[PDB]
């Protein structure tokens, strides 16, 4: 299983040009590249082509740009500004050479039935999965563990990608979220390995679900999420390919780049390599 650094982690810590540094020091195979701030902040003194040349001459690689933010149940308006900013997306997938897109569900306060946002969600992933063919980028559901998320328990998500039955439509279990809501363990156990894109792992202070926020998360292992049972489930179910740290803990970001970029990978190594061969 390879390792990949999730930008949140270092947030307000570091920088997309020295998280590349110091994780390819660190021996990470990937980082997911966030789009909303740490690339357009590279690119900023940076062009897309001298990224693509540093990924081309260094180990690590690009695993997924972070977040098609609130993709379903959006008004007209909102789902242009989704199709748009997908599109661009692609383009700069095939530029750094990513493999992923991760698709974040609206969070909103409104009431909206679940077989309107299984069927918002089913058409517009539908839609977007059309647009990424031809690029061969393929898409991973985060759903959120919060009580605002329109998608945020595992089987709800997992039927959704299930019914879009498409080869580039997958999902991205973070532990965190699979938690946050109480997702049933036994739906993943159930569930077919091969539709499970990126494992993001992370742990959690003890709140009950509906009260947990992501700034409650913790390393992998210093928490209470019952990371042995995901972990076996997952290997039950044949996933192996990948895990990214994700963090959001205001703590953290106190220290500097390399210390939670090190922590980050000791602590998921650590627990992750009881159950698979890194
Ligand atoms: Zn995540």
């Amino acid at each position: 299983m390879k390792l990949c650094f999730n930008e949140a982690t270092t947030l307000e810590n570091s920088n997309l040009k020295l998280d590349l540094e110091l994780c390819e020091k660190h021996g990470y195979d990937y980082i997911e590249i966030r789009t909303m701030d740490k690339l357009p902040e590279y690119l900023k003194d940076h062009s897309l082509d001298d990224l693509a040349e540093y990924f081309q001459t260094h180990h690590i690689k690009p695993l997924a740009l972070n977040a098609l933010v609130f993709f379903n149940n959006r008004d007209e308006k909102g789902h242009n500004e989704i199709i748009t900013e997908f599109k661009g997306m692609m383009e700069t997938c095939k530029t750094l050479g990513v493999k992923y897109v991760v698709a974040v569900p609206l969070v909103t306060e409104q009431k909206i039935v679940k077989e309107e946002i299984k069927k918002s969600s089913v058409d517009v992933l539908t839609e977007l999965s059309d647009i990424a063919e031809p690029y061969g980028v393929k898409i991973a559901l985060e759903f959120v563990g919060h009580p605002q998320c329109t998608v945020n328990t595992f089987e709800q998500a997992y039927e959704i990608v299930n019914t879009v039955n498409r080869d580039n439509v997958g999902l991205v279990l973070d532990s965190f979220h699979f938690h946050a809501m109480g997702s049933n363990i036994e739906s993943l156990k159930q569930a077919d390995g091969k539709k499970i894109f990126i494992y993001h792992i992370d742990d959690t202070e003890d709140f009950p679900i509906g009260f947990l926020t992501d700034e409650d998360r913790v390393w992998p292992g210093q928490g209470a999420i019952d990371l042995d049972a995901h972990l076996s489930a997952l290997k039950e179910i044949g996933f192996s390919d990948v895990v990214s740290v994700e963090l959001f803990r205001p703590e953290y970001y106190k220290l500097t780049a390399e210390e939670a970029i090190q922590t980050a990978k000791k602590t998921t190594v650590d627990v992750v390599s009881k159950y698979f061969s890194m």
